[PDB]
């Protein structure tokens, strides 16, 4: 049972949605799936809310899914609005954004430590394993769904793909992250581990998982040049650390290439990368 906010109450504490950056004085924060996140303050707390914009059943799919998943590495739902048809999400506002701003040092912020990075990629590998064991498949693992808190500490977000455990139609996710199977129509809890893979990649070399002026576009096509013998993981990893040391970075890119195996069968359950991770340091 979550808070139901009034819609007006949202619409005043965002100074009416307000669509102009944090930056020029407005509350735009950034954007999810189909909403767009505003930085409030509701009772004393700084809060996010998610105005969305059929998308009403992932609306509740993210409700739902947050009543029964409660974990220090998942964000917290606080409350929801929903008056007609423009409906609310409200969170704790997670001041460090998200793993993908950070790793892009978006808006001036300093890069991640080598250990703050290992911390993030154990407390993400701990949030998609409380998702399994509670047979949650995610479909939208991404650095851009992975918030950051107070401490750094990393938190799944985004769960209006989220399905209780395959085939379907209507294929969802980010096509750079994706498992093959999952672009061809699959719904399993592998695919999760290929995506994180995938997130595991951007923590180490830094770089997002596509960019349309870089050879090659797609990060996972790094793992083929490296075992192609073409390049090495030092090549690729993040200039912007000082405390990477060879050893862990290596231990990190094999869980990586583990996870990102074609095969769905030959990839490891999350037990077994938190195990990894967890051996790592
Ligand atoms: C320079 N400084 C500027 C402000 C920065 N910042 C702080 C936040 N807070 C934030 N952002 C969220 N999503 C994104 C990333 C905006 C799109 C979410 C979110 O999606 N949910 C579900 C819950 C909480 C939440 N909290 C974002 N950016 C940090 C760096």
């Amino acid at each position: 049972r979550f808070h139901s906010f009034s819609f007006y109450e949202l619409k005043n504490v965002t100074n009416n949605f307000d669509e102009r950056p944090i930056s020029v004085g407005g509350n735009k924060m950034g954007e999810g799936g189909f909403g767009v996140v505003y930085k409030g303050y509701v009772n004393n707390t700084t809060v996010a809310v998610k105005k969305l914009a059929e998308l009403k059943q992932q609306f509740d799919q993210e409700i739902k899914v947050m009543a029964k998943c409660q974990h220090e590495n998942l964000v917290e739902l606080l409350g929801f609005s929903s008056d007609g048809d423009d409906l609310c999400l409200v969170y704790v506002y997670m001041p460090n954004g998200s793993l993908l701003d950070r790793l892009s040092c978006l808006d001036g912020t300093p890069p991640l430590s080598w250990h703050m990075r290992c911390k993030i990629a154990q407390g993400a590998a701990n949030g998609i394993n409380f998702l399994h064991e509670n047979h949650h498949i995610h479909r939208d693992i991404k650095s851009a769904n992975i918030l950051l808190d107070e401490a750094f500490t990393a938190k799944i977000s985004d769960f209006g793909l989220a399905r209780a455990s395959v085939m379907t139609s209507r294929i969802v996710g980010t096509t750079a992250y994706m498992a093959p199977e999952a672009l061809r129509g699959e719904i399993t809890p592998k695919s999760d581990i290929y995506s994180f893979g995938v997130v595991l990649l951007e923590i180490i070399t830094g770089l997002p998982a596509v960019d349309e002026h870089r050879e090659p576009q797609l990060l996972l096509d790094i793992k083929e040049e490296i075992e192609d013998e073409e390049k090495t993981i030092e090549d690729y990893i993040d200039k912007k650390m000082n405390d990477a040391d060879s050893t862990s970075v290596e231990a990190m890119y094999s869980v990586a290439s583990q996870c990102l195996h074609e095969k769905k069968n030959k990839r490891p359950d999350i037990k077994k990368v938190q195990q990894l991770l967890q051996e790592m340091t």
